[PDB]
């Protein structure tokens, strides 16, 4: 039987739900929930989501612990729910799907993913867990991960890194390179060919080949020179400019890191949420330059590198779909006589 | 097995908890309980108490639902804490007690009245339920309720009327007598002889007894001089003076009810909670004659009759002690010319 | 000196502030002030303001309790604020204005009505405060109010009724009718001649006229008859029409509570708020006549009579415009071959 | 056509409100503003402010995000208002000023600054909107700030660095040094000749001249040396006494930022707001000497240094007067036997 | 004389409550006080405890600012709440006992430490204030803390460090070592002898003896080598494993600075309060290694290097009982072939 004092129980003892057995004495107030210790009383949780703040306590408790792709992967693929399992968005400090199946009984649509309920929504399936491949090849619309290869089906090799516990982080002791499955209407379908961003940090950017590093170790001329970039308009795209009162170009992860280890500036993240691209309101403290929507997104150099020089540059003015975290990302390309004057993220 | 879902499940099939087994989805938002019935959320319960929502709701959910001592009568015993069970205090809304024995996790401080904690505290104990005079007879400090004798104690007859569910009554199908059982230090104390307040309400008066029914039928002078209370101050004290803009007298709870059935007025009552003498805000509407403080206390007028004139009209000024449901009650008595020219209730 | 304690004891020992020296424990939980009386929370005050908790329990506990002019009058005179006094709105449970002048630290202008930022202000006087009266004839903008005359000023008769705690009232032991003055930028005005509003309420109405009791008693024709109204659309302005599903007329409060001496309806006051015009969603119970905005004016029988009958009643469509409670009230008239069609407060 | 809906749009694309046209869905659940982004709410805005919800949010929105004068310089210049602008106050996270002109009707006292009601108070004007300079010399009480010089008065030169989007800076890029002119009761006024603080902070601190370059890497007694502080308190004023259990001196920001690169420590800004003077409870942690009240005010090392020879050194105990930031500041200097004892900022 | 504006005053004015006289205004909202300086409304105080949010802000504002023990040490010795002062729950953000003896009369259970109520109770007495060491010589339980010896008691040693507004420090320019005494029923007791934790923080680890140094500089292999540690388990207890997707070992803080020198990761404090074993969900950012539940203590390592040797290393399993700050700490240790398999604090 499902109780807030159990919930609360497994969470001071295990830190999660575990479904073990035992009670712990409970209080609520103002979006908080504690408990007593020695008399005393210890916030556990401080509901952060609109739902309930019981309700969020319990979804917050069941969320899985294991390595999960991040929740823009799920965004991008159309998942709207995820089977028998919380996807914690620790972005948004919520849930990452508004209901559930078979979590909690304030918030479960169904108890199974093949009630009639579940057929038209696109269903999260972990083939992790046992049951959930042959759920998925049973189901209708649904998502399936894995860590191998399922018998009769194509996979699709996603990210590199995966996040868990709200830590993104490439795997070492864990795996976090899944393969990547997709029915539509019951029909297999065949994923696109993606590039993947990097999920990285601006304050603890860490470079991922050797031009990342290159990039952030030497100067602007020299790295130019060196890859051949001197028609792509790399200095205003990805190191910025910074002179006039709006801020130039800079609209790839890694300049960023390389001005902010030159000289911190505060990025406004005006919606916190997780994305393939993300806009800031960027304000430079050293200049002044500043821009109030920047759309940011972190590609590997070299992949950037790539789509950048595939481009063709006698256009003046078009938009350029690159396939990136397996959704359709439009760029704005304008090219001057024979060189590419900006190559922007579109809105 | 206690769980904030059971108790709900308790309440949405028996109206109060029961020990049933069962859970049913619970919402908590803003100081309110909900459930959810065939998906939409009904409320339960609307915490007006300083207790956590939850605390508080279990708390309500767990009062005593048979005939109990108005708290007021509680009070002036000294009761801190009742025995395994809940007193709700309706006046307030709340529970008549801060902690509790054998209760809620929560706010026990104890799991039997037998626990060293309790033996300093005036504990509350119930006849009616198996083993509780035994409980009283071990127990240092307590008071006592039964519906019948106890064998080697000395009873005190309690009032005719308890409290169920919120509404005052006299029993007819239920027994509301008690006989009062005192302990203080361990030994068995001798309850003074005592006026009991009918706790009668203004809007829906009712007389109890041929004296009562007199005053309501009868105009001023003929209900004086049947009585003999000439000298008495009546129609100060009792009928009420609405012909400055202060009011004058009108301290027995029968005087405001005539007014009432003539005229209605306005009552604030800025201390809500239950007390024998109560002081209310009283304003006329039919003359604008108004008192901040008018202390209301609600006698049987038969036994405010025999406690006027029952004292000694030659003082000028005294405080007269008057024990009113097991307390002493202090009465300002003016005399002049051996005629009263006010008797109420101290402050 | 002021304190949130201070206040709370004076609230406990006398229902209102009165400058008495205590203290008192004071809890603040959830827009509600708690004092602790023998160990157990009792609620003072609860916040329907937009104010802070603790700025509102003080504004109401320093609320004028003699007689004050309704707060319609205040506001159809131009009142801003009141000197060193709260007027309390009770409709709107709250203050009726929104700054004061030497009452609460929070919320005071000023600490008196002669610094700067007040002359441009419309301050309220009351001239049963010593030198208040003075005051008002140096201030440059205000209104004042007296029992009796003030030499040199032309007084104008106020309304028969005021409000005492918040009920409003003819006073026969407090005087409730007021001289009122008026100044604007410094020169005292003329108030112009005007009609009063009775401030009845639906549900206890009483008739203060032969008419008014001829028209509860009687029908409808014999009315009609007695008072030579036959051509007047006292059938539809003043009676009511409950035959269509759009309500017809219905804007006298006496037709109101003629309706409802005889059948309960339902009155949606969706701004509650004191108009000398007040605007419902009327539902008729027993013939499901209803009307999203009824247009309602409780003058006296007599008086809108005396209106009804001194209209042109040639042209067939104007505008009327009545001074009703020291301000200009519009009509629509309707005339149709010499009789009325229609007479209605505009919106 | 405001509302909040097209105001949450604004900033959901612009992250600040530009006038464009759109909604998006929006809830407010406790002092927070969400929006809907592909079927989950995201958080845009979290109330700190004593303001509704709605109503801050709307402020938030409309802030200024050009550079400005910190919040600190206008209160020194008594500025009541902004003219048709929002100055945000990034240290309380709440609008600088409580009314606003033609910004929020919830909050606009006015439309136009050339209104009645906005004559006696001291607006804000901004000379590089166009108009502003106009309305500024129609106004009765202001204050104007203009990029370069203005026809007809003179200017005073402001500081260095200015506000932009709540980082302090010097622009390059951007102009942040203003010219300042004051207007009282219609007559321009001739600002006083001040300091300037210069609104570092404690863990990014920068040296602004070749003194503080030496004072960050010198030791005490080679910087007393070297520029001659030898009667001069430094020791005690400016780098600070950890020896007994009471923090001594310590009153320069440079001072903190000379310990905190040696040991950090635990600075309580208990008032948290912008002044010229802060005050601090200041703990070391290394030595564990503490300050209740620590008065810092972060002038450049070379202006205090003046100020501090500037001073007679024969008074034993005296207050001086220095203009800093527009405002006189009260220092208390203590002399003995012709060597200063001590120099720090009045409470 | 105890006020809610006089604490304010004293806050805005001193940083805590000094007992000055004084007013400020003050606005409860949500759970924050705020107060007005020059207009515009400055929070105070943000309620992060369960009790209410005026009552909270009186206790914060008397807490005790002089160097104190740590609440786990008061939490080991049994203390139930403090005489005449408020030690304040930094972990917590909350004071760390329920009631108060003469603090705050909304929280008091007594006015001095020798009434009734307080002689069942753990009373902490604070030897550096006049008088309370004769009020623990009278007390029946309770707890002593004295700068220096008292007559006829004999001191137990407690930590070198205290805390002191919040921060934990080993004092220089004040006093942190105490003498602990501690009485039960009136006895004076003999405190164990013990280990004492040395409060560190994971980020700003400092080593405090040599052999830390070494473990901070030297590589596994020869700091293993040197001190003879071949056969005690370090690699696991100490060093901590990160090569499966369960985290190994790592229960000593100074193992997790190790490795968050190298590289950071993530530590989920779920039970955030002061105790001697801390339980922590770690996630190793660099492998992705985890654990839901890390037992953590902080000794001296030369401490915990005597606890692994002065074991018996022929058992198999067993529960080692260790006195670590004045309580028993059970380790399960486990052993094969004479070598520590691995050696926890239990949970």
């Amino acid at each position: 039987a499902m109780s807030l004092e159990n919930v609360a129980f497994n969470v001071v003892n295990k830190g999660h739900f575990d479904g073990q057995q035992g009670e712990v004495p409970v209080s609520i107030i103002n979006n908080t929930v504690y408990t007593k210790v020695d008399g005393v009383d210890v916030e556990l949780f401080e509901n952060k989501t609109t739902l309930p703040v019981n309700v969020a306590f319990e979804l917050w408790a069941k969320r899985n612990i294991k390595p999960v792709p991040e929740v823009k992967i799920l965004n991008n693929l159309g998942v709207d729910i995820a089977a028998n399992t919380v996807i914690w968005d620790y972005k948004r400090d919520a849930p990452a799907h508004i209901s559930t199946i078979g979590v909690c009984s304030m918030t479960d649509i169904a108890k199974k993913p093949t009630e009639t309920i579940c057929a038209p929504l696109t269903v999260f399936f972990d083939g992790r867990v046992d049951g959930q491949v042959d759920l998925f090849r049973n189901a209708r619309n649904g998502v399936l991960i894995t860590e191998g290869s399922v018998k009769g089906l194509q996979p699709s090799v996603g990210p590199k890194q995966a996040s868990l516990n709200g830590v993104t982080l490439i795997g070492e002791a864990v795996k976090t390179q899944f393969n990547y499955y997709k029915k539509v209407d019951g029909v297999v379908q065949q994923l696109p060919e993606t590039y993947f961003t990097q999920s990285r940090n601006l304050q603890e950017f860490k470079p991922r080949s050797q031009m990342e590093i290159d990039f952030l170790e030497l100067a602007m001329d020299e790295f130019i020179e060196r890859y051949k970039l001197e028609g792509y308009a790399f200095e205003h795209i990805v190191y910025g400019d910074f002179s006039h009162s709006q801020l130039g170009g800079l609209h790839l992860l890694i300049g960023l890191a390389k001005r902010f280890k030159e000289s911190p500036f505060e990025l406004e993240d005006f919606i916190p949420m997780d994305s393939t691209v993300k806009n800031y309101f960027i304000t430079d403290a050293q200049t002044g330059s500043s821009k109030c929507v920047c759309s940011v997104i972190d590609l590997l150099l070299d992949d950037f590198v790539e789509i950048i020089k595939s481009q063709d540059l006698s256009v003046v003015s078009k938009v350029v779909k690159v396939t990136i975290d397996y959704t359709e990302i439009s760029f704005m390309l304008w090219c001057k006589d024979g060189h590419v004057e900006t190559f922007y993220p579109k809105l």
